[PDB]
Formats: C-alpha cells, sequence, structure tokens
C-alpha cells in the first residue's frame, strides 16, 4: 500500500517560541552559530487506499486535523 | 548561510502511543483507510560556518538534544 | 497548482556503470572514501489542478514516459 | 558510513531544453495539465567516514564534478 509522509512546518511569518527556547539551548551548549532554530511536525502515514482519491484523502487529513492552515505550511511524500 | 533541516522519528521497535492516539483520532473521523501513524520531529536550524566541521556540528547537535539517541533516529538535509 | 517532484532510481538489482564511471573519476580526484555512486533521475513538474487523481496521473506519467517501470523505482513530493 | 544524496537541478534563470522536450511528450500523451517541467540529477552515494568533513567533501565533489557552479544548484541529505 502507501506510505505517505506529511511534513508540517509553521508560516515563516509566525513566530516560534519553542524553536528559540531550543536554539538558546543550543547557544546555552555552545553551539552558538545557529542563528535561529524553527520546529515543525514530521508525520508518517500508511495508507491502505479506498474508494477515495489519494490526493484528496491526504489533502483532508492534513486540511482538518495534521494541520492548522492558518499557522502552518504542509508539502508531503509517497511511494509504496 | 546553511540552512539545516533535521528528521528525528522513533526506531521502528518503539511504539508511538501519540502516532495511535491520532490514527484513532484519523478513524473517527472516516480515515479508516490508515493502517498505521508514526509521529515525529522536523527541526529547520540557520547555520553561520563556524571553526568546527558541519558534519561534526550537526551530530553534536542532535546527538545531544535534537534526538534522543537511545529512541529515535535522524538524517538530515543541507542547503546555503 | 502542484509543485511535483518525482525521483527515479535504479533498482538495487540493477546495475549502473555511470554511476561506476563517476565513481572512479571521483577516486581520480582523490575522494576514494566514496565506495559507491548511484545516479538517478530528478524532475521537477507544475501541475494544474486536475479532475484526475495525482497519484494516478503520476504513476500513469511514469509507467509510460519518466521511469522505465522494470529497471527503475520512483516516488514524489507535493506542495 | 553515510547514505549521502546530491541534488543538482539548474538555477531557475537557466532554461532547461530537456525538460520541454519532456513536458511536450506528455502533451501529446494528452497530460496537458502540466504547465511545466525541470529536469535535474539524483545521486546516491555511500562514503566511507574520514577526518575530512561531508560539507567540505560534498562542495568540492561538486564544484569540480557532480554539479556545474555556473548553471546549477544543489543540496544534499546524509543519514548513517
Amino acid at each position: 500500500m502507501y506510505k505517505v509522509k506529511v511534513y508540517v512546518s509553521l508560516k515563516e511569518s509566525v513566530l516560534d517560541p519553542q524553536g528559540s527556547a531550543v536554539q538558546h539551548a543550543l547557544h546555552s551548549m555552545t553551539y552558538n552559530e545557529v542563528q535561529d532554530v524553527r520546529i515543525g511536525k514530521y508525520m508518517e502515514l500508511t495508507i491502505e487506499k479506498s474508494d477515495r482519491d489519494l490526493d484528496v484523502l491526504v489533502k483532508e487529513m492534513c486540511e482538518k486535523l495534521l494541520a492548522n492552515t492558518v499557522i502552518e505550511d504542509y508539502r508531503y511524500e509517497v511511494e509504496e
């Protein structure tokens, strides 16, 4: 069947307090050449396949659960 | 400037309670064609080339903070 | 619009002289730490909203042009 | 060991003749929803770990062989 990977990232225009806290921790570890950190979501979905189209299925699952379209962009991969 | 995306997931010999809660959530929405859900971390770093080897720098950050080497695996991407 | 990236690669069970030539070339350039080289195909397509299923579209485009289903594997991305 | 993938494509300020040919064939196959086609190179390399920095290594292999510095762009992926 299908192995779909969905990547979710906060649109550039939005701020990321968690990513900044991490960056700070990295500076706290002397890894001070990290001028900025961004934290997103990564998902591996093993999809069978029903009377529903692959693109519609993934877009629906993304557009309403896996992601919050007013703060995060996404892209996805597929391989059988 | 190097853009460094790190992808951490969880060994395949490790359960993913978080992924399960999601599969269940997706099924309740009729997306019953999801056989499994693994949830991972995606991180975009912005590095300013220093006196430290890039591969050395990335390996250390992942191994010491970004990815728990005991229950997770990782890979990364580099771009200028 | 769909920015779509398909990746065609020779199956592991197939030999790749081109890759082995490039690897040799590298060795000549003193990079002997390269124990192997595989050369694949990278296509970046822009697809408009179609009445057809994206996965279905790509599979067909590969099976009959972008990929020789006899010696190559593929995968793809969508944005 | 290191599985290294280098992705060379062609700068966007350059035409992709090889792609237009591909686009045409697809349109002839009736797949007219194809608005454009850019073709690139995919390369999987297995590299022994050395004192050398992967980034430097890759950068160099590209500047002199894998990728034409004048008309192409590259990025890469690393996994142990």
